[PDB]
């Protein structure tokens, strides 16, 4: 089926599963990185840069373990995100060194939740052409 | 009947209801948790978090006693918000150490209020899969 | 009738009246009411508080009155908003060390102030069930 | 006719007028007053407070002179807004020490002005009641 | 034709037209100028004011020319808004000391540009009546 | 075909292509530069000055080649974007030394990036005319 999925797995958590067998339905998503144009002298681009993924999704049985997650800095040991589109994979993300930095969980105005995750070493991967990119990796 | 309820005492004042026997029927919730990406060096996960969670209720018979307990900084001995939806319950938040840290009370422009709370403990608990997280508790 | 009514004596102006008899018609309000999270160490809750009232009204022969109040630093003696809704009175405000700190007066683009009053002591009382709170009073 | 109505003299350039004789019409009006809840140990009311008016009219012949008194510091001699409803006067404004701090003047997107003032003494009067109020004034 | 021209020629790159004899056809402005309410002891008006004019047009062969000027900080020699309205001149704005501080040009979401230029000498005519105002000129 | 083609070639990656053969089309784009009014004393203009270009993009096969680039500070060998509208070649820009400083991803709320690029040398060509401008380059 068409859309955006997440694959997690928690460090002491464990799989992160809501009720593509075993991935997170994911609403919408906004990856986000930043990269000051003046590097700091003898300061690594992976600290001078700011990268973040925002992943907006119906409130379920994952909401407890990302909000766990969240309060006691734990990291995540699985992090993938794959995009079908039509029928296809489109585009696989990875991240690494994953760590939830803002929820917000709200009501109508069904329960909704924005999750904001950040990260170091990233990946994504054009499937159709096999063209990918990384940086700060392993 | 569907929809947010919150189950509150306050420390000095006690139970607090409105006119789910003895809930308080809210209007809308947002809960907002952040924590930063670089915890500072011997700082608890805690100190460095922000928790807050804003209800949206009509204005009644409680709106006295939380705006009292607002100035006076009284905690709250109990504070519970359960979930329902369709006829059956879907969330339960617990939080601790919950103290008012803002009211907004107003006119149609029926009347309103959104209060905001912050806490230090927190629960989450997924009702049908019995999933639940939880940080800094007791 | 129905709707939001002030009832305001300022100390050296006396009696301030618009044309509930010798009550203002106000259009609109908003109580907002911050309390910083952490108390600073030796700092009483109010010292660490901000309570602001707004009140949206017709400019009207009371207009100049607290534009002038305004200008003087003159604190208000009486101040008591009451509201009354679908007939019945449902809540009564009583504000202490009214100091009016923000006006704005304006032109349809009919003529419409916004008045902010600050204050310390505070009264919220509902009418129905009789539960009131009150802080930092007398 | 009704409306906002603007009797203005320039200490050095004389009456401004536009094409109510010799006042200029005004769209709209906005008086915004600012006066800290904390007065500074030691200084005056009309020190610790900024009053503005903000004027929004039509480009015509007096737009060169406020144009230029702005960059001139020019005070304005006499300065009094006068407003009309349905027929009859309705308010009285008069400010003075009189500069004007900021213009912006643009074209559709006829041609309009935004015009804003800052004064030390202002007085208002309601003029069916004869209510007036005044600080700072001479 | 109705509507705002610029008259402009650069103190190196000579007359700048696009494709009212030589003058480039603008769709909007905003002349927008600020004077401090207190003046900088020994500080003069002009230095304590901000004069700028941000021009809207679709981007043309004076293009390349402008976004030329406002790396290499080229000066205006001549910097004259004419602006006709219903068939008549209107207005004639004259401007000293101009450089170019900022340039956004941008796609449908035709080709359009919004230039900001700085300035320190003005004048403003009204055609009609002769009426003018300068300040900071030669 | 109409609208906006990027020509991009990475110091490292090479040539990055889409799906004007070798050019990525190009939803939307803003060029943005800001030269400060005073220049610091013995500071260069380019030095003072920010020029960012930011484009709008369908997500594709080089979204993972500008990604990689963003975090690893690949600058650009070849930038150039080539403007088409009715037919016709009507601009030309190129920028030197372009290094990406900012992308955000994102999924409908297609999937679509923008991309921020800063540089330092640019040139702008009206292709008509043939009229040109370009500050600190080579």
């Amino acid at each position: 089926l068409a859309g955006i999925y997440l694959k997690v797995k928690g460090k002491t958590t464990g799989e992160i599963k809501g009720s593509h067998d075993g991935k997170i339905h994911i609403l919408a998503f906004k990856n986000d990185y930043d990269m000051p144009a003046r590097l700091q002298e003898g300061l690594t681009p992976a600290a001078a840069a700011r990268g973040t993924i925002t992943l907006t999704k119906e409130m379920d049985r994952s909401s407890p373990q990302f909000l766990q997650a969240l309060g006691k800095r734990e990291m995540m040991e699985e992090f993938e995100i794959t995009i079908y589109s039509p029928t296809e994979l489109l585009f696989t993300y990875k991240f690494e060194k994953v760590l939830i930095t803002h929820m917000d969980q709200y009501s109508p105005t069904g329960y909704i939740e924005e999750i904001k995750f950040t990260y170091s070493g990233y990946s994504l991967e054009h499937a159709e052409s096999g063209i990918a990119g990384a940086a700060n990796w392993k």
